């Protein structure tokens, strides 16, 4: 199974509403470099913080998983 798996990704950073990011879905596997690219500011470091638990993820269903 993928090590990130994400079906939702519903993040956010405010406790009470305000969603910073929405319809995130990513299964990426093991031993899979992934490099990321995207445009000033388009939910890059807020991404990278919710995939450690950083931040507040409102509908996401995420099952964490290694080998
Ligand atoms: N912990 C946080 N709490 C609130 N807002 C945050 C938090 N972390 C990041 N943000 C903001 O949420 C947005 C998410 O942007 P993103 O994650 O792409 O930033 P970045 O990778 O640091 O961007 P940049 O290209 O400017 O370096 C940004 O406006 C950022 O300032």
């Amino acid at each position: 199974n993928f090590c990130v798996q994400i079906i939702g990704g519903f993040f956010t950073w405010t406790p009470d509403g305000i969603p910073t990011l929405s319809n995130i879905t990513i299964r990426i596997p093991r031993g899979q470099l992934t490099m990321i690219v995207g445009q000033v500011g388009c939910g890059k470091s807020s991404l990278l913080l919710a995939t450690l638990g950083e931040m507040q993820k409102v509908s996401g269903a995420v099952f964490w998983n290694s080998n």
